[PDB]
Formats: C-alpha cells, sequence, structure tokens
C-alpha cells in the first residue's frame, strides 16, 4: 500500500499549521510551506505555543518527557517557502491555502510536475468543488479531498472527500492516515459542503432568517438550540465563533451557485456585519460582542 | 397575580406523562386525563418508573429517602377519564393529545365550560396554530402554547406560545410556572414550528435527504454531526427518537401549507418506512434496529 508517513503541508494559517502538529504528533515527517520565512515562524511557533500548553498538563508529573516530547515533535516539523522542491519525494500534499479556485490551480498545477508519482493530493477546502480542482491536474485518482475542523489539534473528525475519479487506492490511503493521525474518518462525495457544512451552514442561516422574521430573539434562540436541543451553543454564538465572513464567503458560494434555491439567500443583517468588519469573536464583535 | 399550582394534563401520552411528572414533582397538585383506567394506570407505571430511575440516582446511598422522594410526588397526581370532572377547579390545562384539530377544538370548546374564570388553557401541539384551537373558546385572553421537548423529565426548555389575543398576565403566569417546573422558558410568535422544531425539523430532512442522494451513509452522518458539530445525537438516532411517524406528520402538516417549498418536500425513505410502521425507538426500528427493551 502507500502508506503515507512524509507529508507536504501548504498553508500556515491555523488550519495548516493544525494539520502541520497533528501529523508531527503522530510519528510523520512534516514540512510546512508558505510565502515567507515571517509566516513560517511565526505558524511553527504557534504549534510551539500550543504543544507546550498540553505537555504543560499532561506531563506535569515529568516536565522532562514533557519538554522532550514537545522537542521530538517540533524537528519532525520542517519549513519552507518553495513547495517544488519539496514535494519532489512526499507521500502526500495536503493544501490548505487561500479560498480561491484561480490561485489554489496554479499551486497544484505546478506541484503535479515537480511532485513524486506516487505522490497523492488533497485539498482542505470548504467553499470549493474537489473535482475543480483536481482537473487542473492529470493526478486525479490520486486527487481527494481532506476536511479537518478547528481546533484541528482537537477535533477528532476528518472528511475524506472521493470525488468520481478518486482511486479506490487513494481513498483508503488517506483513510488510514486519517485513523493514523487518531482521527475519525468519515467518507462523502464531493458534493457542496460534504457532510457536516452541508447540514450545519442552512441551519445557521435558516435561525438567522427567523430572527429577522421577527419572530424570536437571537438569545431565546439560542437558548432554544441549547436547552430544547441540547446543543453546544445557540446558532448565534456559534456564528460568532465560526465566523461571521467565513459562514456569509460559503453561503455566497452556493448561492451563485444555485442562485434559485431559498436556503442559500443573502441575509442582510449578516451581510452588515461583514461589511463592518464585524466578524465574531475574532474581532471582538458579530451579532454579540465580545471581551 | 394567580399562581399556577393546580394543573389538569390532558393525555397520558409519552409527552403529557412527562408533563404531568415534572409539574408533580415540583410541588404542583395534578391531575391526568385519558380515556380508560387502564390506560392512565399503565401511564403512571411509566412515570414511577422515571421517578425511581431518577431517585436511586439522587439517593443511590439511600433508599428509603427514594421511596419517599418517589411516593410523595406520585401521590400527587391524581387520575380521571372526564377532563371537564376537574376542570372547574383547575388552575391551569395542558392538553397533549392526538394532533387532530377537529378533536381539540371539540375538546376545549367543551372544557370551556366546565372551567373555572382564571383557568388558563394551554396546547403542547407541535403541528397546529396555537390561534386555531384557541378560536374554539371564548378564553382567547387565557389561551396560548405551552411546548414541552422529549424528555420532558430531562430537557430544560418550554416554549411558552403567545397569540394576537393572549393577555400579558396569561403570558407572564405561563412564564411563572415554566420557571417553577424548574424550566426555561423563551418566548415566540404563533408560527409554525416555532423555534426548535422550525430549525431542527428541516435539518433533519436534509439529513435523510443527503442519505437517499447516496452522498454518505447514515452511520457516517450521525458521527460527522455529533464529532464535527458536537450533537448529543446523529440525525438518524435522533429522528429514530422523536418518531419517524411523529417527524413525517409535521413535514407533511408544512408541505400541505407550502407545496412549492423545497424544505418540506416528503421523502420517499421516511414515507416507507412510515408505512411499515417502523416509527423509530417506539417500535423497536427506525432507521436503525434496536434490540427490543
Ligand atoms: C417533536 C417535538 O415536538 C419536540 C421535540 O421533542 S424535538 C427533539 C428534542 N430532543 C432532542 O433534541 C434530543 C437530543 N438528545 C439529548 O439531548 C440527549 O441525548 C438526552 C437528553 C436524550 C440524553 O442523552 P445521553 O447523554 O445519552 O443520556 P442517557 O444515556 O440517555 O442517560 C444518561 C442521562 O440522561 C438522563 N435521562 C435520559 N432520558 C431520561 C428519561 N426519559 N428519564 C429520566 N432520566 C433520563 C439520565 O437520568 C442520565 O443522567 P446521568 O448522566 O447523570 O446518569
Amino acid at each position: 500500500k502507500i502508506i503515507v508517513k512524509h507529508v507536504t503541508v501548504i498553508g500556515g494559517g491555523l488550519m495548516g499549521a493544525g494539520i502541520a502538529q497533528v501529523a508531527a504528533a503522530t510519528g510523520h515527517t512534516v514540512v510546512l510551506v508558505d510565502q515567507t520565512e515571517d509566516i513560517l515562524a511565526k505558524s511553527k511557533k504557534g504549534i510551539e505555543e500550543s504543544l507546550r500548553k498540553v505537555a504543560k498538563k499532561k506531563f506535569a508529573e515529568n516536565p522532562k518527557a514533557g519538554d522532550e516530547c514537545v522537542e521530538k515533535t517540533l524537528s519532525t516539523i520542517a519549513t519552507s517557502t518553495d513547495a517544488a522542491s519539496v514535494v519532489h519525494s512526499t507521500d502526500l500534499v495536503v493544501e490548505a491555502i487561500v479560498e480561491n479556485l484561480k490561485v489554489k490551480n496554479e499551486l497544484f498545477k505546478r506541484l503535479d510536475k515537480f511532485a513524486a508519482e506516487h505522490t497523492i493530493f488533497a485539498s482542505n477546502t470548504s467553499s470549493l468543488q474537489i473535482t475543480s480542482i483536481a482537473n487542473a491536474t492529470t493526478r486525479q485518482d490520486r486527487f481527494a479531498g481532506l476536511h479537518f475542523f478547528n481546533p484541528v489539534p482537537v477535533m477528532k473528525l476528518v472528511e475524506v472527500i472521493k470525488t468520481p475519479m478518486t482511486s479506490q487506492k487513494t481513498f483508503e490511503s488517506l483513510v488510514d492516515f486519517s485513523k493514523a493521525l487518531g482521527k475519525h474518518p468519515v467518507s462523502c462525495k464531493d458534493t457542496p459542503g460534504f457532510i457536516v457544512n452541508r447540514l450545519l451552514v442552512p441551519y445557521l442561516m435558516e435561525a438567522i432568517r427567523l430572527y429577522e422574521r421577527g419572530d424570536a430573539s437571537k438569545e431565546d434562540i439560542d437558548t432554544a438550540m441549547k436547552l430544547g436541543a441540547g446543543y453546544p451553543m445557540g446558532p448565534f454564538e456559534l456564528l460568532d465563533y465560526v465566523g461571521l465572513d467565513t459562514t456569509k464567503f460559503i453561503v455566497d458560494g452556493w448561492h451563485e451557485m444555485d442562485a434559485e434555491n431559498p436556503l442559500h439567500q443573502p441575509s442582510p443583517s449578516l451581510n452588515k456585519l461583514v461589511a463592518e468588519n464585524k466578524f465574531g469573536k475574532k474581532t471582538g464583535e458579530g451579532f454579540y460582542k465580545y471581551k
């Protein structure tokens, strides 16, 4: 089989860094790629901090081993500002860069010429169709979606997205990898939203619309889903959490794709917040104000 | 103000039973009403079992304390086959019977003649407008929705629905009553699905479709929502928990009001199961087969 051992993660964002961190943490040799050394420096530092916060809790009875474990994981993460040189022999390429098709297709089209033969390609994209990216290459059978959730290092779920062209061996390789990461892989076809976002996002929009109709308050709607349906967070608390701009972008993506479906109709209230840079917790204000 | 102390719950079903239980466990005098004495005995048996379950848990170390807890509560739940025979002296009526408009109105039109003036009428209906049922009486200022969630003994939420005619006084009272039950009440307009069902049911339908569409399996969709969304139950386990028939009916109703709306399009899988009398856990089988209890 194609046992993934060496992994190339392109993108130093929280997602990219999280994926690198878990892979590093489970015995994989990792190479994190990005545009500048400064970015890489920060991202890796981010991983270092995250890794220590956990070690100070698990290795409280023996801090020596803790620092060891942390050092061993950091050193298994390498950095580079040139993907082409790195992917010449990597087993897997996981992409987690800006959510723009053009940009993504250039990268992979390029990497598809330097990457080894067996190299599997996979995107972590939330607002695009895997198939649209895989066709920017000729490695389609080795192209798939590998969708994670934030905080990557904590969230055990990973959606192994298989396209009609994706190989069966490719699928099984990503399923075994996901487990090797200590994750729980679920399967899904290259359909907009896959499983989680497909069922979670529209619901959130629905909650926003119910509020705009004047039928209930955001507070009561939140109390309602927590106490009535046993949810961790009400839809509004959750929106601020996952990011209002992040949500808007994804919905607009489906909206533009299917202008008729009423489920993807824009929300004036959502749009307003986004326009006036009120993205949620990551700006101290979304539907609610923070800190 | 008039504080609710005496409550008349109509419907020995799982919902009514639960409402009676929580009401009685929180110091309210309760009368549970259903068609026969055997039905009532069966319903009250389920309540007792649910109570000894809560007791041998809160008093896992003191059986005697657990017995008294159960006894006191259980002795404040009286049973009658004709609500008209008790409402003349009750403060609140909570109806949770067949989701049939004619049967509900018939019930309230009659009780509206035996009930004391202050008595408030409330329906736990999930698929009807509270306004529809209210206009079957001359007590609309004292009529409202009081919607609970399964499992009633556990879910803290209670939706207090106010129709354009519900007086503020009637509202505040149901609000205080909700808190007295140890629940947290939230307000909502009298719109289909109110708050929770309006956001939960459609979501549940979407999951069935993603499945029917062949995109993902039931098993993985449940795993995904539990791990990725943190829900206590995947959409299929929940469906099987609230009842497939129970769900279908509420959706058929919404579809019936807006056939053009996609959100309510019927589901072949759901319909087929209901036609096979596989309603979920109730019957030991819904989307999944459950080992008979
Ligand atoms: C259709 C309508 O109109 C309205 C509706 O009902 S919409 C649907 C609303 N309901 C929901 O959304 C269901 C979501 N699920 C839930 O919130 C939870 O899964 C749950 C409350 C059923 C409990 O889940 P779970 O963690 O698995 O608990 P469970 O294994 O069943 O039992 C353990 C706990 O639950 C309690 N419990 C569950 N059902 C109980 C019952 N019927 N009676 C007494 N206790 C019960 C136990 O006392 C216990 O407490 P413990 O942890 O301290 O020991």
